[PDB]
C-alpha cells in the first residue's frame, strides 16, 4: 500500500462525479496503478453495476510508485469532496499511513483524514454484451424523461427503431411518451441493428441520472430483454460505464 | 368532438394553471371556436373563479364544435409542471376521453390525461355596485398579504379618495400597508366613496400565490362586499377571482 | 419623536440583526446621540455580543430623548425580514409602548413591535491581552467551520509568525484550515508569540451563519482565552462576538 499523489484541477468537479457513483453503492474499492483510477461496484441490490475509469490524463499530476486497492466508505467520501469548491485544486495523497489525505487548495488549503477500510471485492467483469441498440442523447432530455414517467408507473420501456427512439411509461389509465428522431435536438446518435425493446426500474433510472449533467451526451445501449448500459464522459477522457438489468 | 390548442410557452400555461388550483380541485373547460373558459368555486364556496382564454393567446386554434371537458386540476397541474418555459404546448382531445397533452421542445413528450365529469353549477359572475377600485403591482400585494399574516387572519381593505390602506391587527401587533398616487406600487386609484371590507388571510395567500411580481392586479370592492381580483394573461387572457367579504 | 432613525436598505438592516439572533433572543437597544448600541449574552453565558451602530451610517439620526428599549429578536428579525433590499427602514419610537418599523419602497408598510422588559445585566467588554490577530475572508472562516463539524464538536485555532491552523479531530477522522500570507483567504496576520486556544464549534456556527463570504472578519485571541471575531457595517458599524474557550 505504497504511497501515492493524484492531483485534479476542479476539486467541485470531481465530487460531482463521485456523488453519482456513490448514489448507488455504499463502499467501493479503488484500484490505483500508472495508468489511472478504476473502481468497479454493484448496488446493494445487485441490479446496477458501476464502472468508472479515469485515466492518469485527466488528472495534472499523477504519482503512483506501485499498484493498489483502497477501500473507501463512499458516504464519508462524498461527504468531504462536497466541501471542495469549484476552484479548488483537489489532491488525494497516501502515505504509509492507513487513511487517504484529501486537500483542497484554493483561498485556504483545507486536508481532511479519510481513514481506509477493508472492501471484500466481488468477481466483476464487465461483459461486452450484444447489444442491438445505441443512442447518445442529451442528458436534460434522458433526466425528464425518467421525471416524467415516475408520474405515470414504476418502470419505463425503451423502444427503439430506425428512425425514432421512444421511452413510454404507462398507468392505470395514465401515459406518457417521449420520442426522439435525430431531427430533434435531445438525439444526437441512434443506431439500430433490428427493433428492440425492453424495460427497466424508474427507481434505479432515476438513481443512475440524478448526478448527470443536461448538457452531458449520455451513451445509452440496450437489447431485447437486455441490460441497459449507460455511459458518460468525464474530461472526454474519464467515463462512468452503469449497466443495469432489465425488469423481466 | 376532436379541437387542437396551441399555446406557446409551455411553463407559462403551467404557471396561469397553477394559480386557479391553489383554490380549485376540480374544473369545467368550456372550449369554444372563441376560446377556452373555465368557472368554479373552492370547496368552502367562498371564492368564485372565472378563467377567459381567448383563441387569440393560442398560436393554433381549432375547434370543431363547442365542447365542455372536466379536468382534475391537480392531475392537470402535475403533467403541465413538465413543460419547460421554451416548450411548445399542445392541447389535443381525439374521439376519447382523454386528454392529449404535448410539449415539443428537445424532445416530444405526450401525455395523456384521463377526463372526468364535473357537477356544474348554477356559477354566474354578477355585477356587483363596487365603489372603489384600485390596480396594483402583484408584489405590493403579495407582500401586504404575507405582513399581515404574521399579524392576524383577516384583512382590512380601506380606500378613501387618495390613499388605499391594508390593515391588519393582532392583540397587540399591528401593520399598514399604505399606498398614495405618488407610490411606485399603485398604478389606478379611483374611490367613489369611503370603502371598508376584510378578507380572510387565507384566501388572500391561495389567490396570489402565484400572481407574478410584475403583474399588475386589479382590485375591486364595496363596503361589506366581495372583493374582485383580476389580471391579465399575455394581455387578453384574464383570471377573475370574486371573493366574499369576512364578518 | 422620542427618537427617529433612518437607515437605506432595509434588506441590509434585517440581516445584521439576524447574525446577533443567531445566539440572543432578547436584548436591550440603547438610542443615543451618538448610535445605536446593543450587548447582551447567549442564554449559556459562553457568547457575549456587542453592536454598534452609529449615526454615520444612518440616513437621518434624529434623538430628541435618548432612551433604552427592549426587543424580542425573533419577532424583531421576523419583521426585519420584510424589509426589501432597496426599501428605506425607519425606527420610530413614540410616546407609547411600541416601536414603529417602516418599510418605504412601492408602497409604505408600517409594523407595530410591542417593546419588552428585558432584565439588562452589567455587561463589560473587557479589553484582553490578546497575543494573535488574524483577519481573513468570511468565505474560509464559514468553511473551516463547517469542514471541522463533520470531524468534531471543537476546533483548535493555533497561530504562528507565518501561518493560522484551525484543526479539528474525531476519534479516527481530522480536518486542518491552513493559510499563510500567500494564501487568498489571509488578509491580515499579527502574532506576538504562538497562540493555541481551542473553541466549541456548535457557538462558531451559530457566530459566522450570518456573516457573508465577502466580509472582512477580524479575530483575535489567546492561548486558554476568549475568541474575539468582529466585523464591520459600513465600515463605521461594528458587531463583535467574544466567545470563551473551550475545555
Amino acid at each position: 500500500h505504497m504511497p501515492f499523489e493524484i492531483v485534479f484541477d476542479g476539486a467541485k468537479e470531481f465530487a460531482d462525479l463521485i456523488a453519482t457513483a456513490s448514489n448507488l453503492i455504499d463502499e467501493a474499492a479503488f484500484k490505483i496503478t500508472e495508468e489511472g483510477v478504476s473502481m468497479r461496484a454493484m448496488d446493494p441490490s445487485r441490479v446496477v453495476l458501476i464502472d468508472l475509469n479515469l485515466p492518469e490524463s485527466i488528472f495534472s499530476k499523477y504519482e503512483v510508485e506501485e499498484p493498489e486497492t483502497i477501500g473507501i466508505n463512499m458516504d464519508h467520501f462524498k461527504k468531504i469532496l462536497k466541501r471542495g469548491k469549484s476552484k479548488d485544486t483537489l489532491i488525494l495523497r497516501k502515505g504509509d499511513e492507513n487513511f487517504l489525505e484529501i486537500t483542497f487548495e484554493g483561498t485556504a488549503k483545507r486536508t481532511f483524514r479519510l481513514p481506509l477500510i477493508d472492501v471484500e471485492e466481488l468477481e466483476l467483469e464487465l461483459p461486452e454484451l450484444p447489444f442491438t441498440a445505441k443512442v447518445v442523447l442529451l442528458g436534460e432530455v434522458l433526466k425528464e424523461a425518467i421525471k416524467d414517467a415516475s408520474l405515470v408507473s414504476d418502470s419505463l420501456k425503451f423502444i427503439a427503431k430506425e428512425d425514432e427512439f421512444t421511452m413510454k411509461a404507462e398507468g392505470e389509465t395514465n401515459e406518457v411518451e417521449i420520442k426522439l428522431t435525430l431531427e430533434d435536438e435531445g438525439l444526437l446518435d441512434l443506431e439500430v441493428e433490428e427493433e428492440t425493446r425492453s424495460a427497466y426500474g424508474i427507481s434505479y433510472l432515476a438513481d443512475m441520472v440524478k448526478g448527470i449533467g443536461k448538457a452531458d451526451e449520455v451513451t445509452l445501449r440496450f437489447g431485447t430483454e437486455m441490460p441497459l448500459q449507460m455511459d458518460y464522459f468525464i474530461r472526454d477522457e474519464g467515463k462512468l460505464t452503469f449497466l443495469l438489468a432489465p425488469r423481466v
